[PDB]
Parts: C-alpha cells; sequence; structure tokens
C-alpha cells in the first residue's frame, strides 16, 4: 500500500498522529484501503487567519516529508478561502516530483450533503496516482483536478466555486478514477529556482484595489508600513487612475517593485498596452491574478528586487 | 425616424454637424446607423475611462435626465472606456428617473487595428436604444452581441473582446447585426422606481476599497479613515471573510461611523448575511449579489441620504 | 404553512403517511422539510428519466393542473432523474395552467453516495416551491442552489453535481440553504399565458430530431418520414447548416407537409432566420435559442394544433 | 523567414503569387502577415465546411504530410469553415505524422462584415505556426485570441465570435495581437504518436450519429445498418444513456459486428464506462472524455484497422 501523510491547516472538512486525521478516517473510511494514512497538525486555524510564518512552517515540513523514501505524497486539508495561495506557494518552493493535493470542503461536514468526504476520497486516489507525479502541486474539489499556477476560488459559496479561468482543470477525478487531460507548460516544484529553507519571514507585499476617483494614501500606508512590494489590480488591463500611478511611480523609484495585475479575474495583464512599465519601473504580472502575483512577488523578493530580473521570473512562472 | 443622442466620454470607439466632432466621426465610419435614427451628439469628457471621476458620473447622471425628460429625446447612446464602464452604468442605473432606454457602449479593441469590434457594438447599440422592448429594462452595456442589465455586468477579462460577463444572472438579450431579443428582465429596482436623487449632488462621498489576503494588515483602513472615507467596501477572501488584525481596525471604523460593507475578491456570488462574520456585533453590512467595485458605487449613493447600518443593509437587500 | 404535493416519477433522490411510499423516504431522510410544509406524496410513474414517454408527460401534466386548481395546494415539487428532467419542465412550462410554483428537482449523485446531492437539493427545493417570490415565474429546476428558468435550462455535463446550465441567460435565482433570492424572470409567455391545451390530447405527435455532421446521409429523414414522423428537429451544424444530401431529403420531407424546423448542435445560441439557409422557399422553421430536445418538445405542442410553416415559426419566435 | 504554407478549403475569410488567389487575397487583405513568414498557397477545396466529406479529408491529410515532411517547410495554416473546424482539426491531430505546427483558423463573420475577426484570426494564426514553442503541441484550432488542442476543441455558439471553447480543458495558450504564450499542453497522444496512418486508405468507414430523446425510435438504428454503418454514434441522455427501444436495436447493431460507441448529447464532461449501461454485456464502447462528433472521427479512424469491442475501448480510454 502506498505510504501518504495528511497534514491537517484546521478542523475536519469531513493513532495516524492527530486527532483531526484520525476522525477524517473514521467519517471517510473507504480511504484506509487506498494508502497507509499518517496525520499531522501543522496549525488549527481557518484559511483567512493564514500567515507567512505557517506557510513556512508548511513548506520546510512538505519538504522533509518528501524527501523520506517510504513517503509517496502528502495531502493538505486546507479551508477554501487562501488554498489558491498556499497551493501556488508550495508549488514554487516543494523541492519534489512526489504529489501534493489540496483539498477543502465548500460546506460543513455536519451540513446536508456536504461535500468534503467526496472531495478527501478523490484528493487521496489523486495523491497515490502514478499519472500524478511531477504535475506539480494540484487543488483537488469538486472532481476536478486543477494545476495550482491557474487555479482560483471564483465563487463565494458554491460546491463548484474552484476554476481555472485561463487554462481550465488538467483532470478528473470521478468516485477516485483519475485522469489527465493535459499538464501545465510553466515551471514549478523541483524545476523552482525558488528555495526557502532558510527563509523565517516573506517580504512584505500589499495588495491595492483600483477604481475611478482613487487615491495615493493607500500607496503611501504600504510604504510606511515597509512594503518590499505592491501588487496593484488594476482597472482592466492593469489600469491605474492618475494619482495612484503617480504615487506607485515614486514608490518604485525608492525601490518597493510595483507589479501590475488586474480586478478582472482572468486574462492577462500585458507588457506594452497603455502603460509604459520600463519607463515607470513597473513589472507586468501576466496571466496571475493579484492574490497569486503577492505570492510570486514574495519569492522574487527573497533573492532581488531589480525589475528586469522580477519580470523575467512573472514571464517564466 | 427616432431622436436618440450619443454622448462621448472619450475619443471615438469606431473608425480611423450632430454637434460633436467625435459623434461626426462615429457617424462616417459607421453611416448605417443614420438609416436607424437622427442622432444629436455632445462631448461629456475627454478621457480614458481609468481617468473616470465622481465628477464626471454626477456631469453625465444630470445630462441624461434633462435629456430623456425632453418630450422629442427617445434615448441616450453612451460611449464609454471599458475598464469601469460597469460602475458607470451601475450608477446611471440607479440615478437616471427614466424608462427610455440608456445604452453603455465601448470598443475591446482600438478603431484603428485589424478586426476592430467597435463598428458593429455601436451599430447594434443603436438597434438597442430604438427597439420598444429596451423600455424599462434600466440602463444596458450592449457589447459582443450581447445586452447586459448594468446591476450585473462586468468587464471579466483583460483583453477578450467578449470580456463582459454577468456571472450571477446572465446576459438578459442578444443583439445580432440589429436584430434584439430580450430574454429575461431584472426584478430588482432600477431607474425610475430608485429612491436615489443627485440633482442636488455635486460631490459624492468618499469610499475606499480593500483586497483581503493572508497576512493583512490594518494600515490601510487606518489610511481609508485618515482621507475622510465615509464609507469602506472590504473586498475579502471567499464569502468576505476579513484577516483577524483588519476586522479590529474595520470594527473601529464602524465604531467611529464609517460604513464597513463587506464583498468579496472572488468573483461571482452572494458575500451573505449570517455567515461566518457577525456583521450585527461588528457593525458591518453584507453586500450580498454585487462586486467590490459596484458596491462601492451603491455605498456612495446609500451614503448620500443616511449613514444608518440597517438602512444601508435594506438599501443591499433591495437594488 | 403551506400545502405542497411531491411527485415522485422514480425511486428516492434523498436518504438510502404522506400518500406515496418513495416521498415518506424522503421524508424520513431529510425531516428538516416537514417544519417548512404539509407534503402530500404520489408516484405519477416509476422509471430513469431515460425511459420518459409522451404517455407520462401527458399524465404528469394533467395531475399538476388539477392539483394546482386546488384552493388547499400552494405548490407541486417533481422528483425527476437528470438525463430528461429538462424537456419535462419545458413541456409543463407550456401545459401548466397556474402562476403556482411548479419545481422540478433531481440528484447527479445517489443518495447512498458520499456527499449525496440530493438532501440539499430537495431542501432547497421546497424552500422555493413555498417563496412568495415563486409566483409567476413559471416551472423551474432548483440544483446545486441554482434556481433555472425551464425555457433556458439543460444538463450539460456528464456526472458533474453542477451539471444544470442556462447558456443563453443564467440561473433567473439563488436559493442558499433554503434562502431564496430571484434576481431575474423570463420575459417569454409561460404556464397560465401559454396557447397550449394538452388536457383533451392522449398522444403527442411523433417528432425526430437527427445529429448533422460532415458526409451525412438522406436515409435517416426518409425513415423518419417512414415511421409517421410529423416533425423533425435537424441539430445543425454551427448555425443550423445541413449536409446538401440530408438538406434534399429536408425539402421533400416539408413538401409532403411534415414540419422541419432547423436547431444546432453546438450547444448554445440561437439557430437564426436569414442566415445560410432559405427556410421561406425550402419550407423550414428557425428555431432560435433553443436546443434539440427542447426544439422538439415545442415542435411536438405546435403540431397539436397547426402544421402551417408561417404559425409554428412565430411559436418558436414567442415561446 | 520560415516558410508556411496556407491551405484553402474554401472562399477568403478576411477582406471582400502565393500559387492560389484565395491566399493572394488573404496577402491583400492581411499585408501584416508578409514580414512574419514567406507564404506559398493552394487550393485543397472550395466548399462550406458544412459540405466537407471524407474525401476531402484524406486529401487534405495526404498534403499536409506530403508539405511537413519537406525541408523547407516549417508549419501549415488551414483556412476553413467554422462549423466543421473541430472535426477535421482533431481528423489531422490523429493522421498528421510531424511534430511540425498545423493550424487551423476561420471567421464566425463574412470579411465583407462590420467588425471582421478573420483578419486578426489570420494574422495570430501566422504568429503561432511560426513560434517555436508551437513544436509538438499536435494540430490547434487558432480563433479569438486563444489556442486551442484539436483533441479539447469545440464550436460551442451558433454565432458568436468567441464560439470556439475547450469545454473538459481550456485554450492551452494565448496569441495577443501577435505575442504567443502556452500554459498547458495535452497529455493525450497525437500526431507523430499517434497509431494512424491513412496513406494507403481511399474511404474511410461510414459512422452515423443518433440522437437520444424521450419515446427514442429503433428506425434510425435500423437505417444507419441498412446503409451499411460500420460504426454508430449514440449521443446518449446524460451519461451516454438511451431509450429502451433504441438500447435493444443498438444491441442487434453491436452483435451484427457493428462497432456502437456512447456519447452524449449533453455538450461536456466523460461519457464513463460502468455508470448505469453494461458496456461489456452490451457489447458497447464508452467514448469517455470527447463528443459525438469527434468521437465519430476517432471511430473511423479506429475502424480502418479493427473492429474488436476491447481494442477500440483501448482507443477510446488512450487518444
Ligand atoms: N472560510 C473558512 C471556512 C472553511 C472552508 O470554507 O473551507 C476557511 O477558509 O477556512
Ligand atoms: N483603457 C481604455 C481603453 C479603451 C476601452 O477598452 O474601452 C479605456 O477604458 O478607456
Ligand atoms: N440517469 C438516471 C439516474 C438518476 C439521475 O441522474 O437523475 C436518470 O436520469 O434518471
Ligand atoms: N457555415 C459556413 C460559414 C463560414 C464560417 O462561419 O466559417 C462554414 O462553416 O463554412
Amino acid at each position: 500500500k502506498p505510504q501518504v501523510t495528511i497534514l491537517a491547516t484546521g478542523g475536519t472538512i469531513a493513532s495516524a498522529g492527530a486527532v483531526t486525521v484520525d476522525k477524517l478516517l473514521a467519517a471517510v473510511p473507504a480511504i484506509n484501503d487506498l494508502a497507509t494514512i499518517k496525520g499531522e497538525q501543522i496549525s488549527s486555524i481557518g484559511s483567512q487567519e493564514m500567515t507567512g510564518k505557517v506557510w513556512l512552517k508548511l513548506a520546510k515540513r512538505v519538504n522533509e516529508l518528501l524527501a523520506q523514501k517510504e513517503t509517496e505524497a502528502v495531502i493538505i486539508t486546507h479551508g477554501t478561502d487562501t488554498m489558491e495561495e498556499t497551493a501556488f506557494f508550495l508549488n514554487l518552493t516543494v523541492k519534489s516530483q512526489k504529489p501534493v493535493v489540496l483539498v477543502g470542503a465548500m460546506r460543513p461536514g455536519s451540513s446536508m450533503s456536504a461535500d468534503g468526504p467526496m472531495n478527501l476520497y478523490n484528493a487521496v486516489n489523486v495523491a497515490i496516482n502514478k499519472a500524478s507525479t511531477n504535475k506539480g502541486v494540484v487543488i483537488v474539489m469538486n472532481d476536478e483536478i486543477h494545476a495550482a499556477r491557474e487555479a482560483t476560488k471564483l465563487n463565494t459559496t458554491a460546491v463548484n466555486a474552484f476554476a481555472s479561468p485561463n487554462t481550465g482543470k488538467i483532470g478528473t477525478v470521478y468516485y477516485g478514477k483519475v485522469e489527465y487531460f493535459t499538464q501545465s507548460v510553466r515551471p514549478h516544484t523541483l524545476a523552482s529556482e525558488f528555495d526557502i529553507s532558510k527563509i523565517e519571514e516573506l517580504p512584505r507585499v500589499d495588495i491595492l484595489y483600483a477604481h475611478p476617483d482613487d487615491t495615493d494614501v493607500l500607496v503611501n500606508a504600504a510604504l510606511q508600513a515597509g512594503a518590499k512590494g505592491i501588487i496593484h489590480a488594476g482597472m482592466g488591463n492593469g489600469n491605474p487612475f492618475p494619482l495612484t500611478q503617480n504615487a506607485l511611480e515614486k514608490a518604485a523609484k525608492s525601490g518597493v517593485v510595483v507589479a501590475r495585475s488586474s480586478r478582472v479575474g482572468s486574462g492577462s495583464t500585458t507588457q506594452e498596452a497603455e502603460v509604459d512599465d520600463k519607463k515607470l519601473g513597473f513589472v507586468a504580472t501576466e496571466s496571475l491574478n493579484p492574490q497569486k502575483a503577492r505570492v510570486l512577488l514574495m519569492l522574487a523578493l527573497t533573492k532581488t528586487s531589480d525589475r528586469e530580473a522580477i519580470q523575467k521570473i512573472f514571464s517564466t512562472y
């Protein structure tokens, strides 16, 4: 039988070594037939309380576990609100081709038609499947396998809230039957240049929400609070309001890296559209979203704040 | 022939006296529209929509109200940048005191480009403007052969000609080479049915939007407050959930008489009452089924006549 | 408390005397619905929805008409297999002579499955049935926290719990843990406004559906004619286009007096008039904004009182 | 410069000696493409794609194989009607023996139309064809700034310029004013990795497609057998489910040696094995994650070298 470790970052979504994982095995007994399961409790929080502190603890533990010859994969149970950020962080920091699968539930385990039992069962099948190797970190939700780079929560409440709006799911898992149709051609995991092994605190990056009649005071507060980066979630193709642009140009010149994303929800924030990124000293985040752009920029800042090197990071990953 | 005014907020959305050089160039570009209606033209502003302000919204709304109050004028078409068309559309949808059609239209590609989308978008927008079924549909955005309710429309994509969507409801109808069909209509009050009146307003109240993430801060809430925010939209994580440090700052905002409304960063779905956030104890409003940029517009209008949490919840549970 | 009848067409969609053992088993598995309504139950048929027939359709619409004409009855819920729920819903949408709510609900996973969707679907569906705002919304499908107008609804996916969609218009409403909110209503006539009356109809006119592709054939048109087709829905390539050989057979079918209606295989959008097919000259109808299976239901009802091409086109341009 | 041959299967998709007047017109309508590549032209056929036949598919795939085997030729672009582009694209995906880019492109609006999509579509296709990362992506469809895998691609709308989608996976990349980006690639074997070889084929096996509904028939299955069908695609209700009368006729079809492949009318998702239909007992094949019309293309290619149910199941579970 494959050996798999479930890492819990909160409560149950439905002795292994963590009571929470013990309860998962009670709630979804069919998973004990598929893999030998060990449990750890990494954190015990809603995903909306997540911190760089917990990300770095999680990423270092996943790297430890996947260096062990007996461990074939890791599953992480995680609140849905920020699963896309943790997943994306791990996609660039996990130095392995062994599967890492992130799974949660849009309804609590006690609700009518709770989604968490099917999700967990499907997650374990994805984690043990031979094809899941070198697919990078994935989110498994609602019978779908989404690449960490592309995946996002699109909906506030729906069981089908996870989507890959720029590329679509790479695979399906239906009552445990795992099929891949595509794979990411952007480098992840073992091919990643990032290494957080001796990082104990991630660079501060704020995200600003653009609109008509915008301000500079939020740009200015981010600077005063020690922002090493700012993601601008711009209007349409990453366009800022003029007062804000002026503040962001000053930000960039003081050596705080400014990366242009968009508020819209999908598509690329492109270079050489209406914003002279080279002249203003900005980075175009291209086909990401503000919250994943933030993760990539934090990782960039562990080893450079050069506009050109960071543009190349956003155009590569 | 039906009498229609085209109000330009910016450059030409097609090509490259009706009373404005921008509209004379639209008519030269898409001569078919001259056969559909007697077009008059005015330049309201001279800006890309990323430069839009409350000042321009107020000028634009008052002018639309004056034009539709004229017996002879049957509709207004507004040519607008795509980036913030959804905000302008939602603003007029709650301030325009008339059932006559108001149609916003723009171009995802410049007029000069290969396969410019502006000519079809404008030609279609004219047909929607003059169609009898467009009466009391509220303000609409006509883009890519689709008619979207102002309440529900958003730019969902950075570059695509199909970048406009109604994620919570779908388009209310279609317009294909001029042929106009409606399949649905909004049951949320708009236009004539709206309680809001900006005829006597010269400056709209300040409302900030904050983007939520893990490891969030209180220093943008405190900066919003210090710049005299009357309202704050919180673009929360998932179902409008804040980071703990941030909720603490917003609680202090809400007690100090600044209205905090919870929306979401995700893209779609309702930011609901009676979920993980205790709005009644913390002093917050839930925006429910809008998005942070349109929730900003509704809170600005709410703040023109009340800062009361209960009244403002009722506004967001109505419009 | 509201009085609602659940009509079961098959087995239980939830779990593993109201009047029908199937509905008693629903009430046992989902006891929270019993504080919402006084439930009566009847068994109309005992089949998977892939075994549905015109005979069951007529039995169902007649019984719903009787039930909703009772002063004691506020609404009807029909538990239905998912495969053909859209056809039954659309039939009832044009045959039910009431504004009282009619809700179709099913389950994409069986009741005995992990994370069964039936219990929530059914709970949500009762809340929609008893909601005041559901009056005169027409027959609706309630699946995966969504209210879909019968005209617009389709199963779009083989297996997903979110398989139901309204691809031309979107959901008319949400239901979330029983909280019902409508955002739109269909502007196409339904239920009490429909010209159709099946009360005296014991068998529906025969309508066949054909799947278009390159290197297509005339033999299936010919077999449909040979079996006594009164109408044929052509699921065309792109905007309802036939292969030349097929179009020649359809021309003959139409001249013999069999009604030929052009639909499309693609999934969404209008099969339009005045496109590449000369419908007038060849004697064809364009089905416009439907899909082949719903076009079939509307043609079947159209044939209960005309086979006139111009009359039927008006029917497809109306409903 | 790179050398690219444009193959025309119909009229100009843009405007209103490379070696073909159609391609000469394309180059004059979009002179931008002369800077990007040395373009040669051929007229393979002159038809609307709704008139495509296996004879044209074989002529086209054989000429693509000749052109890409030349050391001077870097890529092939094929202008094609949108209606059946997914079928031809898919056929070439399994029959082209090269890793060199093959790109299909068309237009949802005629070249003479306001906001014609053809010029940009063609310009973007030439950029995808000459891009280094286009190597070994399989045959692609370039439409509306998107690069779709031939395996995954379909026309989803009758009219919209954004009609092309990959509902099971999404686009594998973007092309925006010529700038090419891939984000994924198919992990299903294609082009040079495919086991199919049509170099010694003259006529593709006959495969029909049947459209499933309530009160379904056996007279179309029976007509398909009488016309010498070697394969039948069944476009089933939900997860590929037949009406009983039709199932009994398909079981007889299968026992006769006619390969029955189960697909779905719904639009997306897998028609799975070991759901409600005993495939192994009934003697049927599950087409899994395709659609009726691409499953037809795979079954026609399967039928060039086996009619064994087990071997064809493996082909559908592989390609
Ligand atoms: N919103 C909470 C609730 C649990 C969930 O939806 O996963 C979280 O993200 O942890
Ligand atoms: N960013 C410009 C571009 C024009 C457009 O896409 O509408 C604007 O919104 O005004
Ligand atoms: N395909 C069956 C199974 C149950 C269901 O999915 O509704 C039916 O439509 O009845
Ligand atoms: N139905 C025609 C129209 C052209 C097009 O839209 O591609 C064809 O497919 O050839």
